[PDB]
């Protein structure tokens, strides 16, 4: 069911880094990784939490649809793309933390905890501040656990409406061409050691789907582009994408 290929570590060590990539072949129900131990180690989800947060906000009516405008609160932040109005699509695309912090405040502790348990999401622990627990609270999730959650979303099997799941999968759209579609979400965790980057999602082909979840050491922001680049290089090596 699971195969470990330690030779794939070169994808990370060649960049003076360390990390894990986990792949899941949906048709064959088989998984692959470079490091079984790190594949099951739990990290802060950081901005990958925008996936469950979006689902919960939509299903509770906190967000009406993907067109609703969330007005900039007028506070200048150091990320230029955050100093503007957003909807669900652009908030996901630019990982706009302050929009999702307001989502969480409106969801509230009780409903957030209840829904993460219903999702079987990570350690299901929202200890910390309701508007930042996915950045510096007690919640943790592993790469393998990300795969399990994403598979439920793909199949519309999460305990929210089909509509809510379709809208979030639209918002996850990252790349599409004549060969494949990628729906995914990046993450960047800096408030608790070790600092890491995430990329989780899946690749749609004509006749199969490959789920993926990766994290890697991220001592500075200079390496953030390696999250997608390394993953796509693994996918190409495995002849999943051209
Ligand atoms: O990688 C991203 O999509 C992304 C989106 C928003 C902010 C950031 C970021 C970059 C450097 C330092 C702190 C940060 F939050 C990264």
């Amino acid at each position: 069911e699971w195969q470990e290929n330690k030779s794939w570590n070169a994808h990370f060590t060649e960049h003076k880094s360390q990390g894990v990539v986990v792949l899941w072949n949906e048709n064959k129900q088989q998984g692959f990784t470079n490091n079984l131990k790190r594949a099951n180690q739990a990290f802060l989800p950081a901005s990958t939490f925008k996936i469950p947060n979006s689902l919960i906000a939509l299903d509770l009516g906190v967000v009406k649809d993907e067109h609703q405008v969330f007005k900039w609160d007028g506070q200048t932040r150091d990320i230029a793309t955050w100093n503007r109005d957003h909807n669900l699509i652009t908030a996901m695309k630019y990982s706009v933390v302050p929009v999702y912090q307001e989502f969480a405040r409106q969801i509230g502790e009780a409903r957030m905890s209840k829904m993460l348990h219903a999702f079987d999401y990570g350690n299901e622990d929202i200890s910390g501040n309701v508007d930042s627990f996915w950045l510096d609270g007690g919640i943790r999730i592993s790469a393998t656990e990300q795969i399990s959650f994403l598979r439920k979303l793909y199949h519309n099997k999460l305990h929210v409406s089909e509509r809510s799941q379709r809208i979030v999968k639209q918002a996850m759209l990252t790349e599409a061409n004549g060969d494949y579609i990628i729906r995914a979400k990046t993450g960047y965790s800096t408030r608790i050691e070790p600092k890491i980057g995430w990329w989780v999602g899946w690749v749609e082909l004509d006749d199969n789907v490959w789920f993926f979840a990766m994290n890697m050491d991220m001592p500075t922001s200079d390496g953030l582009g390696l999250r997608q680049a390394i993953t796509k290089e693994v996918l190409k090596q495995e002849k999943i994408i051209p």
